[PDB]
């Protein structure tokens, strides 16, 4: 079997070894920068075809031991209203349900998976991508661990799903943009609470400033004793902010004074926002960034997978879902083809298109609401 490594060991790097195992696709290996895979990161959504993915892959009952089967979404007004509502997972007649998830528990479930049928060696933590280089009919790759000491591997396959900051992206791409900003400042967190309408119900809301809120259950845990874990994100211009941070990072600890203020005035009367906030678990900031659409991903034996890819805004079926649609693809890419090249470029050529048209789209309705709330759903305070 043709030897495969995998440079990250995030959602899209663990499902993907798992797509491969399935197939039954090469000696899989993993190289995860971080010391250790911890439960990190807070609430995210996967997809009815997506979670369909992980069901096949034997994930179907961790799922629904975890994450909420998410069936309406509800879009309520300044007065708290319901403006507008609509069914999500089978109820709105997909095959499969949406999950709610926490990401930790998302990525613990995977790695579980993966160390199970792939081993225990399989995945190498502590040991970060540097350099890449294609020679002698093989990919060449140079780590470092977290003493500084060099690490020298080599495979018939490299997948580069080393998210937001990319070290397989860079090379492949190295006139590339930095990362762009959406113009939108990002906070989320989860918050306890005793209950939150049937415990598997999204509400959405927004104000006249297009200050918007997102709020969900992502624990099963919880729900099993009437209990729910909601997931929270509140979107701001970042006009309004100012600069967050140097470099946008998924586990920076945000402030509840940097945000409550744009919430401040908001009283959606039987849905507390100041509560809410208040008292959350944790607060995280982000800037909601992505990268602009690639004429191509891979060269020769190497390509790219989930964020590594086509990093999007994390906001709808955005993510994770796309990474796991990414690596089931690649799979299959790499059964159907007997030349790796030609199996990457098939992989890359069914799912970039996709990937490009969802990054274009989402900039354009981000650009028109921006557009339309600048000019001269009031908050009721
Ligand atoms: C700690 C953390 C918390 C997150 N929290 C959220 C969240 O709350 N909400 C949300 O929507 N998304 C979150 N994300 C991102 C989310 O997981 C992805 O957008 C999506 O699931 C697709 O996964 P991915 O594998 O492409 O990216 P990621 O899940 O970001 O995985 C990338 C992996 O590659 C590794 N890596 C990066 N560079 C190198 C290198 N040079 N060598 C080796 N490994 C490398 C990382 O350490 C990481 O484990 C988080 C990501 C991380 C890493």
């Amino acid at each position: 079997p043709i030897d495969i490594l995998i440079a990250g060991a995030g959602i899209g790097g663990l499902s993907c070894a798992l797509a491969l195992h399935q197939a039954g696709i090469g000696k899989v290996t993993l190289l995860e920068s971080s010391s250790e895979i911890r439960p990190l990161g807070v609430g995210i959504n996967i997809q009815p075809a997506a979670v369909e993915a992980l069901a096949e892959l034997g994930l179907g009952p961790a799922l629904a031991a975890t994450a909420i089967p998410t069936h309406e979404l509800r879009y309520i007004d300044q007065s708290g209203a319901t403006v507008w509502s609509e069914p999500r997972g089978v109820e709105a007649g997909n095959a499969y349900p949406q999950y709610s998830i926490h990401r930790g528990e998302l990525q613990m479930i995977l790695l579980a998976a993966v160390r199970e049928r792939l081993g225990q060696q399989a995945v190498r933590t502590g040991l970060g991508v540097e350099r890449i280089e294609e020679r002698d009919g093989r990919v060449l790759i140079g780590a470092r661990d977290g003493h500084g000491k060099p690490q020298a591997l080599g495979a018939d396959v490299l997948v580069g799903a080393d998210g937001i900051h990319s070290a397989v992206r860079a090379h492949l791409h190295p006139d590339q943009r930095p990362l762009s900003h959406g113009g939108i400042t990002m906070w989320r967190g989860v918050t306890e609470f005793d209950r939150f309408l049937d415990g598997k119900t999204m509400i959405v809301a927004n104000d006249e400033h297009w200050s918007r809120l997102v709020a969900y259950p992502i624990s099963a845990r919880h729900a099993a004793e009437g209990k729910s874990l909601v997931n929270w994100v509140c979107m701001v211009p970042s006009a309004a902010v100012g600069q967050l941070d140097n470099e946008a990072d998924w586990n920076r600890d945000g402030r509840l004074e940097d945000v409550l203020p744009f919430f401040a005035d908001w009283d959606l009367g039987w849905f507390d926002i100041r509560d809410l906030l208040t008292r959350n678990q944790l607060i995280l900031q982000y800037p909601m960034v992505d990268r602009d659409p690639l004429p191509h991903w891979g060269r020769g034996r190497i390509t790219l997978l989930g964020d590594a890819a086509h990093l999007m805004y994390p906001m709808g079926a955005n993510g994770a879902s796309q990474a796991i649609l990414d690596g089931i693809e690649l799979a299959a890419a790499l059964a159907r083809n007997a030349d790796v090249a030609a199996a990457l470029r098939e992989y890359e050529e069914a799912r970039r298109p996709t990937a490009n048209k969802i990054i274009l789209a989402n900039r354009e309705r981000e650009k028109e609401e921006w557009a339309a709330a600048s000019r001269p759903e009031r908050p009721r305070l």
